[PDB]
């Protein structure tokens, strides 16, 4: 009967189990993944979008730690103050409820730091959007 | 007809081929995987269990080498002598038929070394279960 | 109705999306993957073949860069001049249209360099086939 379909769904459920265990980090309904490539902010934006994903945007400590665990280099976050200087916000325009700025940040040094960078210790630093950093996308899971 | 089902099974077989090639190490009916996180023994136990897997327990040189190849840091094994000091055993209570102790091991230093650690060279060292080391689970494949 | 089949195909399409994003590098109809193990050329050949894949053979800059991005160590390419010294060719006998030799290469040093090695900077160097290097296979995607 639908024995095949039964086996397909069972096979899929385990493949998905493996992936969430070792391919990336799952926190709720988000799945953080990196292609291991560094590029400018606009590029990462296009990239994630190209995959039906969005740039990783930690909305709480758990997510921040998850991204922290995943990365081997500083990664751009889906946060900027491009439109209103000093007012950091989501790629959807939503203001942040959780922040983890590094000491002395944000400082908008050189009057040109509108992007945010997740550092290896989990802290953040505002950096120029034109710099090249690790691409990380959150996929809906 | 069942052309779709045909394609689904073919698609699944190749996805599985990719995963066994680059996601982890397959040795017989075991699939070794790591989430790249270090934690205490009890945590790793819970973790693997949480994924229908068990802590990696090499039962022969091939498996030991496979785990060795997979890891980038010392990993806990599913072996302990908690119940009977000096008598190392499986998470199922089965005694070991294969061991790869490091020189001078096991020594049960500090009278508190009931867990086993796979070192980068494949050799083993008994360590305190309360230490934090890389999590590795063997999944049924 | 075929709601399941619908869901299976949707589930598969996203699993495939994740894999092409983080498991390997896709360039056209090729999917480059590495098992992270170093071995002699003949071994890598057998390995890829064993997986219905072939040794990675960059046929253009995009592919070369893709392989370059993927690797953490020097990787053998599916190119040799075993049959006709100096005449480098595909594993299918096809002559190369794209090459990226390193300065001073190829030199066939020691009169025993019939294999090709992709270096970390993307350049190539002819090396003895008996040396052990990273295995990389291109899978049909
Ligand atoms: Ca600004
Ligand atoms: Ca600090
Ligand atoms: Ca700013
Ligand atoms: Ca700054
Ligand atoms: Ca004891
Ligand atoms: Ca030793
Ligand atoms: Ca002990
Ligand atoms: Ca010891
Ligand atoms: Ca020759
Ligand atoms: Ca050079
Ligand atoms: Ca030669
Ligand atoms: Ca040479």
């Amino acid at each position: 009967a639908a024995s095949e379909r039964k086996a397909l769904q069972t096979e899929m459920a385990r493949i998905k189990k493996w992936l969430t265990f070792s391919l990336g980090k799952q926190v709720g309904n988000k799945f953080f993944l990196t292609n291991g490539e560094i590029m400018t902010f606009e590029k990462v934006k296009a990239l994630c979008v190209k995959f039906q994903a969005s740039v990783a945007t930690p909305r709480n400590a758990a997510e921040n730690g998850a991204i922290q665990n995943l990365i081997k280099e500083e990664a751009f976050l889906g946060i900027t103050d491009e439109k209103t200087e000093g007012q950091f916000v989501d790629l959807t325009g939503n203001r942040l409820t959780y922040t983890n700025w590094n000491e002395g940040e944000p400082n908008n040094a050189g009057s040109d730091e509108d992007c945010v960078l997740l550092l290896k210790n989990g802290q953040w630093n505002d950096v120029p959007c034109s710099t090249s950093h690790l691409a990380v996308c959150e996929f809906p899971i």
